[PDB]
């Protein structure tokens, strides 16, 4: 069993949340592997920009999710740390690794999300952002 560790962001702009559509056609949150020499917060900010071209600023830590996945028979146990972010600059645009990047009203975002962890993280992010007048 292999272990992986990523960090991502749940970024809001004027009430809407930033999402990306994966190659599998699933809408999820922008994230990436925590590279050697990076703290998870650094990874999250960098990955949001590389994947969506949007610059965000971390307001606080939201939570962590876990999931198992297989690839060509290998099994990997993956952990993703998510951070709440406020929109700073830029216009959503997909990286070469994603199909699309776009802002969605909270309501539509709820219907688009699929992964158990994403739904759980989103709910936590929503409660948490009210505190930051976001
Ligand atoms: N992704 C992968 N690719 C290829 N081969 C793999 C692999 N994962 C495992 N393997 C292979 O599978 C084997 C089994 O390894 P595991 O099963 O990974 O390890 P352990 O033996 O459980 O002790 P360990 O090192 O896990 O614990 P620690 O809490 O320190 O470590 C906690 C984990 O957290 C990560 N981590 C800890 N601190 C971190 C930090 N500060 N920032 C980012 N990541 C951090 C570490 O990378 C560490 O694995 C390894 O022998 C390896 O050969
Ligand atoms: N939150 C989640 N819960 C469950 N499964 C997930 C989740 N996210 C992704 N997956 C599934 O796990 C597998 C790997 O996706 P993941 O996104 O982790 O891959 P990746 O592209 O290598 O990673 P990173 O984006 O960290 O660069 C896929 O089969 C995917 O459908």
């Amino acid at each position: 069993m292999k272990k992986e560790f990523s960090a991502g962001g749940v970024l809001f702009k004027d009430g809407e949340v930033l999402l990306i559509k994966t190659p599998s056609n699933v809408w999820s949150f922008p994230k990436g592997n925590i590279e050697p020499g990076e703290k998870p917060e650094e990874t999250a900010v960098r990955e949001v920009w590389e994947e969506t071209g949007v610059k965000g600023e971390i307001l606080d830590y939201i939570g962590e999710i876990h999931y198992w996945y297989t690839l060509k028979g290998e099994r990997i146990f993956k952990t993703v740390k998510y951070y709440l972010m406020k929109y700073k600059e830029g216009e959503p645009r997909p990286s070469w690794e994603v199909k699309d990047a776009k802002f969605f009203p909270i309501k539509e975002a709820k219907k688009l999300l699929k992964y158990k962890g994403d739904k759980e993280i989103f709910e936590k992010a929503l409660k948490l952002k009210e505190k930051f007048k976001l």
